[PDB]
């Protein structure tokens, strides 16, 4: 649960503008001027050439995972007795 | 043990007449007048038409339970080795 919670905290303090409460009022008014008139850290489009290679890479490894799974399924003693 | 105990308490405070100790004396005397001269909540007869359908319903499900029991008996590895 703690490891789970850890996120949103990080999300916040990475998101909040860098102005402690002393100099926070200039930030608040720099906000209300747009109130009257995300980041590349947690969400970013990619490029076809780049993304493609990435997906192919994954596809490969998913197949790998599949094999190991069913193989180790072949070792379960109960399954062996059934054989 | 606690879950067990929980009952009789419920039985009591569902049974006791609704009169806290202020107005409990009128209740006590309303009792002693009958002392000188259950609820449908925990015990109630039923109707043949209704009860019958109920019993049949159960009968059915008991059979169901029976099957699942002996079937899962067929999976006990020790039993399989015996086979």
């Amino acid at each position: 649960i703690w490891k789970f919670q850890r996120h949103d905290l990080i999300e916040e303090y990475h998101g909040r503008p860098a102005a402690p409460p002393p100099f926070i009022l200039l930030s608040h008014l720099q906000l209300f001027i747009k109130r009257v008139v995300r980041h590349k850290q947690l969400k970013n489009k990619l490029e076809k050439n780049e993304e493609a290679a990435l997906l192919s890479w994954e596809i490969y490894l998913k197949e790998n995972y599949l094999q190991n799974r069913q193989f180790q399924q072949k070792q379960r003693p109960e399954q062996k007795i059934e054989d």
